[PDB]
């Protein structure tokens, strides 16, 4: 069957990786080493036509098919979340092209750092995206794309124009608001479930020349954390849009860190109200170029990431997309966390990232259709949320994997217990792997689910493009 496929692929001269070869062992290695899988075949296209033929060779052999770009799926859904998929690795298609009207064409395999590197050097242009340079553009944008430029310039999908996409029947479409309003609407948030994208289009913004990263180091106690976090909610509503912030919380201390697109002295005035509530001061702050800021937050990884790519970790993570927590909700989180922090025996191999996500001064909250003053056509449901939580654990998962799952869930639940069941969601790019399809799609996609399920039945009724937390077609 792996050879039933592999033969079809080479009948259409779709480049494929030979089974159980040296390259097959290097390509089947997931990013998250905790979850590995074994394709039925791996395709390695370099043209849109390869993808189309590869998708047709998938329909022929009744295999589910799944696309992998960067491979940073927290559950290795690039491979399909299971064995026996045809896996179309678009990593080799990474050409960036900057047009004169400031739109760009980015092939579906480009990694974020290769996108910023080529956009700043082809002109001085950029799109908003996350901090990790090795992340693939396809998975990042089709589900959101948040980083230290988002509060100022929006999610990556907010700048999304359209994409050449291969539907389950092999037909190649260019999807944009005019020609395919609903398909493009699904691609802005949940496009992993609807086709194999080969090229994405975005409207770039001018890479700023004056950018100030900053950190504020802290060591809260439980009650200094109920106050400090409540003070940050208020600041998330009022701070200028030039300001981008998150707070790392770990087992031994905290660090408020972010980026202000402006001068140091202006950052000082923006932070004054929050630092007053906190009783804290900037620890490190420096002004420099835009590529400098992306390198400072790349976590040691060189920006211009390309193929071949061999980064790996073994971890479990989850997220939250909350509104402003109440006093008592922040107290439940800090009681449960410092309960863990002060316990010498408990699992301490975790950390938490709380981005300031929405509010009146965030560009995500009222993102618009490009070149318009009308709302954006996007299935992404969380523009009304204020805070983007991420819970991670990078400890042991061979022998004590269920301790890793318990501790992050105990943290996440401590936040949501008192919250109205439909006032909080979760973030698909930070997908919680332990979730039932019903729960996951409820939380990632919210009130877009029915329209998404209606559209899934239109386009992929046999559910070829399958993954554990994918959109299921309506019966
Ligand atoms: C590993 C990692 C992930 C990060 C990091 N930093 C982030 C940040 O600062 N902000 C964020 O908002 N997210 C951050 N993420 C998470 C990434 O955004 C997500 O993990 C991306 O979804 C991963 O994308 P990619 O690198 O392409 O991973 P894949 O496993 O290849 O794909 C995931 C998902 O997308 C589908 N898909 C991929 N390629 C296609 C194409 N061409 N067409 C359709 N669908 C595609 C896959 O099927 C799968 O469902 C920091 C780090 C270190
Ligand atoms: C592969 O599948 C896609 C999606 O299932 C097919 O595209 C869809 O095709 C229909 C008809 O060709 C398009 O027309 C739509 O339906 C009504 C029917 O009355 C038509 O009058 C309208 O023009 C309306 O647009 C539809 O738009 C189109 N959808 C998409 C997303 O492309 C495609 O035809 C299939 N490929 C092959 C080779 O059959």
């Amino acid at each position: 069957a792996p050879a039933a496929l592999n033969a079809c692929l080479a009948s259409k001269k779709v480049p494929y990786i030979p089974r159980d070869s040296a390259q097959w062992v290097k390509e089947v290695k997931p990013y998250n080493l905790r979850l590995a899988y074994t394709p039925a075949a791996i395709a390695l296209p370099t043209t849109v036509k390869h993808i189309s033929d590869a998708v047709k060779c998938g329909d022929q052999n009744k295999v589910r098919v799944s696309a992998k770009s960067g491979g940073h799926s927290y559950g290795s859904f690039g491979y399909g979340g299971e064995n026996g998929h045809l896996v179309i690795v678009v990593d080799a298609m990474d050409t960036v092209t900057l047009n004169k009207d400031m739109s760009c064409t980015v092939q579906a395999g480009a990694r974020l750092g290769h996108v910023a590197t080529d956009l700043f050097q082809f002109g001085k242009r950029a799109i908003p995206h996350g901090s990790c340079p090795g992340v693939g553009i396809a998975g990042h944008a089709l589900h959101g794309g948040y980083g230290f430029a988002s509060r100022t310039h929006g999610l990556t999908l907010d700048t999304f124009l359209g994409a050449t996409i291969v539907l389950t029947n092999g037909t190649i479409r260019y999807a944009a608001d005019w020609e395919y309003y609903d398909l493009t609407w699904a691609l802005r948030g949940a496009g992993s479930s609807f086709g194999i994208v080969a090229e994405l289009g975005f409207q770039t913004f001018a890479a700023p020349e004056t950018v100030t990263p900053f950190s504020i180091e802290l060591d809260w106690n439980e009650n200094e954390a109920v106050e400090g976090l409540l003070a940050m909610q208020k600041f998330a509503v009022t701070a200028p849009k030039e300001l981008n912030m998150q707070i790392y919380m770990g087992p031994s201390g905290q660090t408020i860190q972010g980026v202000y697109y402006g001068t140091r002295a202006n950052l000082n005035t923006a932070l004054r109200p929050l630092l007053g509530d906190l009783g804290a001061q900037i620890s490190t702050a420096s002004t420099g170029g835009w590529i400098q800021m992306l390198n400072k937050y790349a976590n040691g990884q060189a920006l211009d990431q390309r193929r071949p790519y061999d980064q790996h970790s073994t971890f479990y993570s989850t997220s939250l997309m909350t509104k402003a927590l109440t006093r008592n909700q922040v107290k439940s989180f800090a009681r449960t966390l410092f309960d863990n922090m002060n316990d010498s025996d408990a699992r301490h191999t975790w950390y938490i990232l709380i981005d300031l996500f929405g509010g009146p001064n965030s560009a995500v909250t009222n993102a618009k259709t490009l070149f318009t003053d009308l709302p954006i056509n996007s299935a992404f449901p969380h523009r009304d949320k204020l805070l983007l939580w991420q819970f991670s654990d990078h400890g042991n998962y061979a022998t004590h994997a269920n301790n890793g799952f318990t501790v992050l869930k105990r943290f996440r639940d401590s936040v949501t217990k008192t919250m109205a069941d439909g006032d909080w969601g979760m973030y698909a790019n930070y997908l919680d792997t332990q979730l039932s399809n019903e729960e996951a799609v409820k939380r990632y996609y919210g009130k877009s689910l029915p329209k998404l399920k209606k559209l899934k039945a239109e386009l992929d009724p046999k559910d070829m493009f399958w993954n554990p937390q994918g959109i299921r077609p309506a019966a």
